[PDB]
């Protein structure tokens, strides 16, 4: 049994807020991963989005004798977090929990990590409750905040400012962001890789077209954070953190470069990433930058290319989770 645990606020306040909270299970086999089912015995409104099918490149390397051939081929997952557009954002309103998960691969094995995303009234309701994936048993355990008015934070009980203009003690919080694809008709305002490539890059990027956001939830509770929101100072230090940390922040053996096509029906190489071996580090799901119309990747002992200074074959991971500095008051 897995622990997911929730941190709970004394109360639920301005209405709005949700909690999160994440578990990084086991692995399992890699044929396995296909058959992957969340279920709940919770006692919450399970949004049916994630767990509905959804196409992806399945991008693989095995050794050759540069020393390696790279295949791919389209396959439906299902319970991935892809979460459509508006849901978090939402979900405060509609009371509906979002429960997902990401996959973090070698060539033969996978660690789901599970997500729980839900109404701050669940607290009330819920002490604690049962989800399954596959073989495994994860308890989710509701428990209530040492703090008056924040949350514990490296030990620390810490509550953020919260004014909308310029002015404090400052910790560092927990992140977790999802992509959200999402097209608009006319323009550059979705064009989210020209948004890093503004931030990280010298020379002009020819074709970055992939349509989309992030959308995140600071520490174990919080209103959902639009990535990007250009004057909010807080978008800006997720971008800045997703610049250096593309593949998140927290043996590992590394082989080499190897390149690929997705989807597999490209004539021509459209992806690249390092090969590795031993224990899966990153998550191994993401979406082609190129492509207005996303092109999902579950790229399995491989680290797909995320780093923003190159132009081409180049990511975006589906989930991101890192750290950032907040100013705020200790008590
Ligand atoms: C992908 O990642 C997975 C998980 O990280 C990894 O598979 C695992 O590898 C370890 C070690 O390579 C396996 O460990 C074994 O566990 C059994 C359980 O009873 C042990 O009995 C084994 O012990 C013997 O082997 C050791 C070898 O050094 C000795 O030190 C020891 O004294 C014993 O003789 C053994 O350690 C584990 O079972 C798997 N896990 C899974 C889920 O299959 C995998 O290697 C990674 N894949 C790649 C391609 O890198
Ligand atoms: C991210 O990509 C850029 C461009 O490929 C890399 O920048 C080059 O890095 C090498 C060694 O650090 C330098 O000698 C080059 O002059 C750099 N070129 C440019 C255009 O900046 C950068 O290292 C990559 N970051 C990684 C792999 O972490």
């Amino acid at each position: 049994t897995g622990e997911l645990k929730i941190e709970c606020p004394h109360t639920i306040g301005l209405g709005q807020g949700l909690v999160i909270g994440s578990v990084e299970l086991p692995p399992v086999p890699l044929t396995q991963v296909e058959s992957l089912k969340l279920e709940s015995s919770c006692n919450f409104d399970l949004h049916t989005s994630t767990s509905s099918q959804q196409p992806f490149t399945k991008w693989t390397w095995e050794m050759k004798s540069t020393s390696f051939q790279t295949k791919s081929s389209e396959i439906n997952l299902r319970g991935l977090c892809l979460v459509p557009p508006l849901v978090i954002e939402t979900a405060a309103r509609t009371r509906k929990t979002i429960a997902c998960f990401d996959l973090s691969c070698n060539q033969t094995a996978c660690q789901p990590t599970v997500f729980l995303i839900g109404p701050i009234q669940t607290c009330i309701t819920t002490k604690s409750c049962l989800l399954g994936l596959g073989d495994q048993r994860i308890q989710v355990n509701y428990e209530k905040t040492y703090c008056v008015s924040g949350q514990l934070v490296e030990g620390v009980c810490f509550n953020p400012v919260h004014t909308m203009a310029l002015s404090y003690d400052i910790v560092t919080v927990m992140v977790r962001c999802f992509l959200i694809a999402k097209k608009v008709s006319t323009g550059d305002s979705m064009k989210l890789e020209k948004s890093f490539e503004t931030l990280v890059q010298k020379t002009s990027c020819t074709g970055n077209g992939f349509q989309g956001y992030y959308i995140c939830l600071v520490g174990s509770s919080s209103e959902p954070l639009y990535i990007p929101t250009l004057d909010d100072y807080r978008s800006a230090e997720v971008l800045s953190r997703m610049a250096f940390a593309p593949h998140g922040e927290d043996a590992m053996r590394i082989i080499g470069k190897v390149t690929g096509k997705a989807p597999s029906t490209e004539s021509s190489d459209t992806i690249q990433g390092v090969a590795f071996s031993g224990n899966p580090l990153y998550t191994s799901t993401g979406v082609l930058t190129a492509k207005d119309d996303p092109v999902y990747i579950w790229a399995p002992g491989i680290i797909m290319e995320g780093n923003h200074s190159v132009c081409d074959k180049k990511t975006l991971p589906l989930t991101w989770t890192g750290f950032i500095p907040l100013p705020g008051e200790i008590e």
